């Protein structure tokens, strides 16, 4: 399976200054959940905002640079090498790897941030008439999830007749 994993708010906002806008521990803990024991493939920029590689699943680095290694990092430089990563593969950011990949996955992970934040990188538009909503779950709030959020696991719609 090929899938977009992502959050983004109700502007489509994703990142700012190469961090994510938002502090909500519970959806890092759902990116745990879904990519633990799976490959996470994520742009140069990304990767390096996040410093290291993530425990307990293959971490896939897609850069032009040829230079690139990094103990416990797997190194991509096209596109077409995702196609040849075994298992479930999750597209992990950021605004240039979803741009390039929202017309090729199957499905899509997205936890809604049900707000407005300032953002210097988004999440291309997209309509849910192309997406069918497999679920949708509100995340709980508490002491350090503050930000209402939601939940969604998209799968494309199939066009027929
Ligand atoms: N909210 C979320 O769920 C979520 C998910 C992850 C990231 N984010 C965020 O998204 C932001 C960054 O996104 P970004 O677009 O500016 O950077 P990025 O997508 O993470 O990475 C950019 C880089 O990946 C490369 N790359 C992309 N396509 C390539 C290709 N076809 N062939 C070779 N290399 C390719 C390049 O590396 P080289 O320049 O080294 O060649 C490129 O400059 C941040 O603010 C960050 O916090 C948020
Ligand atoms: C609860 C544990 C936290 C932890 C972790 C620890 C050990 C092993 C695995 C993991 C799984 N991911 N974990 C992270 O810190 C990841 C953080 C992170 C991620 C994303 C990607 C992401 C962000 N959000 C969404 N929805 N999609 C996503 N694709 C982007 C980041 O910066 C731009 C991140 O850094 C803040």
């Amino acid at each position: 399976t090929l899938s977009i994993l992502v959050a983004h708010d109700l502007q489509r906002v994703i990142g700012f200054e190469n961090q994510l806008p938002w502090h909500l521990p519970n959806d890092l803990k759902h990116v745990k959940k879904l990519s633990t024991g799976h490959t996470l493939v994520m742009g140069r920029k990304t990767f390096e905002s996040i410093g290291k590689p993530l425990p307990n699943r293959r971490n896939v680095v897609l850069t032009s640079d040829t230079s690139f290694n990094v103990e416990g990092v797997d190194v991509i430089h096209s596109i077409e090498d995702i196609y040849q990563l075994p298992g479930h593969v999750f597209i992990f950011g950021g605004q240039t790897l979803y741009e390039e990949m929202i017309d090729k996955v199957d499905d899509m992970y997205i936890t809604v941030i049900e707000g407005k934040f300032r953002g210097d990188t988004f999440f291309p538009p997209y309509t849910f008439e192309d997406w069918e909503v497999a679920s949708s779950v509100e995340g709980k709030l508490d002491e350090k999830n503050t930000i209402p959020h939601t939940f969604l696991h998209l799968i494309r719609k199939a066009v027929p007749r």
